[PDB]
Order: structure tokens, then C-alpha cells, then sequence
């Protein structure tokens, strides 16, 4: 009775953590710079933002995979959070 798989990385492929879980965790939480990240998930829409839940860079997207490093804002991976719908 499980139909949800959200796997994302909070860093480079060969240098990041693999977060594989359904809707329940607080997105992401780690102190570091907003470097290259690997986001590959297919389930509705998700809101990505590197800051609080009421004062940060809002950026949502549909089911798709990507891994940029100069087109997603590289300020600082602090107080980052993302919820999947
Ligand atoms: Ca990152
Ligand atoms: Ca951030």
C-alpha cells in the first residue's frame, strides 16, 4: 500500500547524501553551501526553497530530474526545505 518514492540529493552525485523517503520528513536540513544538487523525483509538484517557510527563494517544479550548478542560485544551503505534493 505504498506508492511514493522521493529520492533527492543535498549535494553533488559523487559527494552528496541520498534521501529516499515518502512525504513525512522535513525536506532537508544541513549546514553547507548551495552547491550542485541531484533532484530526481516523479510525484505531483514540490516546492523548493533554501530558507525559512516564510522568507526565502520559492521555486516549485513538476516530476523531473535535473542537476545544475549555475542556474539554480548558489547562495548558501542553509535553512533549506522542500515539500513534495
Ligand atoms: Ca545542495
Ligand atoms: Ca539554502
Amino acid at each position: 500500500m505504498n506508492a511514493a518514492e522521493v529520492i533527492v540529493y543535498e549535494h553533488v552525485n559523487f559527494g552528496g547524501k541520498s534521501f529516499d523517503a515518502t512525504s513525512d520528513q522535513p525536506g532537508a536540513g544541513d549546514n553547507l553551501n548551495d552547491k550542485i544538487s541531484s533532484i530526481k523525483v516523479k510525484s505531483g509538484t514540490w516546492r523548493f526553497y533554501e530558507y525559512i517557510n516564510y522568507g526565502g527563494r520559492y521555486w516549485d517544479l513538476g516530476p523531473g530530474e535535473y542537476s545544475s550548478v549555475e542556474s539554480a542560485g548558489i547562495p548558501d544551503n542553509s535553512i533549506s526545505s522542500f515539500r513534495q505534493i
